[PDB]
């Protein structure tokens, strides 16, 4: 058991995002909830408790436990009072405080937008370094969130690395940490691999990836499938990608057997 609902809201954001993977209506609803959280100053605990509680209708549709107020404990407190206390959302939480919830929300908002993003954006996430990634995410507004000054609290002014042309960089590590960018790249990796797998008809190449026994072997196959070498640093085969690989090879082999049979059954 944990004090207050802080951790439950963390896990709820992830699990609702999961349920939104193929539910476009829920995606838009969750995007608005995340957008509202991100525009709120997490060092203003009253404004932050208020923006979370203001979406009670949304939270109730997914887990009534988040907004549940058992008047058995906290008996001297009304519901309106509880929703403003640390017993609802603990601002001094050692682990899941409002700053961490804000930072988590920024990462989820990007991943939410990545889900249906095109190939080129997945590749851009893998090719850009973390500073470049933050600026690129701003460039995609609002597809990956409204990451811009005044619309996400603490988002910094865009800077530039003096190449020709200047490359946009953003140093808002207090909003999207380097570790959040790393997990964003891991999700982009999986999303892109799944696209390349579905588009490929090269059964042997897909088998080479499916049967890879080491990272160099996986790199050679994935790169031949179109995965960018700039993503090799984060290349790791996850459960979902392995499962897609097995099913795709099986489908291609069934289809190949149905044709090789017919090219023979009416031939002779």
């Amino acid at each position: 058991i944990r004090m207050a609902k802080n951790k439950e809201f963390f896990d709820a954001l992830e699990e609702i995002a999961e349920s939104a993977k193929n539910d476009e209506t829920l995606r838009n609803e969750l995007a608005k909830v995340l957008d509202d959280i991100l525009k709120t100053d997490p060092s203003d605990p009253e404004a932050f408790r208020k923006i979370v509680a203001e979406h009670q209708e949304f939270w109730d549709e997914h887990d009534p436990s988040l907004m549940e107020f058992n008047e058995g404990r906290f008996f001297g407190k009304s519901r309106k009072q509880y929703l403003k206390s640390d017993d609802f959302l603990n601002s001094t939480d050692p682990t899941y405080n409002f700053q961490k919830l804000h930072q988590f929300a920024a990462e989820q908002r990007v991943k939410l937008g990545l889900e249906k993003s095109d190939t080129d954006t997945l590749v851009a996430i893998l090719k850009n370094n973390p500073e470049e990634c933050r600026a690129y995410i701003e460039s995609k507004k609002p597809g990956l969130g409204n990451f811009s000054e005044g619309n996400v609290h603490g988002w910094l002014k865009e800077e530039y690395t003096p190449t020709i042309p200047p490359k946009a960089i953003n140093k808002s590590t207090g909003v999207l940490s380097d570790e959040a960018i790393k997990r964003i790249k891991e999700q982009a990796r999986d999303l892109l691999l799944l696209k390349l797998i579905n588009s490929s008809g090269n059964t042997q190449l897909l088998k080479d990836l499916r049967d890879a026994m080491s990272k160099p072997e996986a790199e050679r196959a994935a790169n031949a499938l179109g995965f960018p070498t700039e993503g090799n640093g984060v290349l790791f085969l996850s459960r979902e990608v392995v499962d897609a690989l097995e099913e795709r090879v099986e489908k291609l082999e069934q289809e190949a057997a149905k044709r090789g049979f017919d090219s023979y059954v009416q031939s002779l």
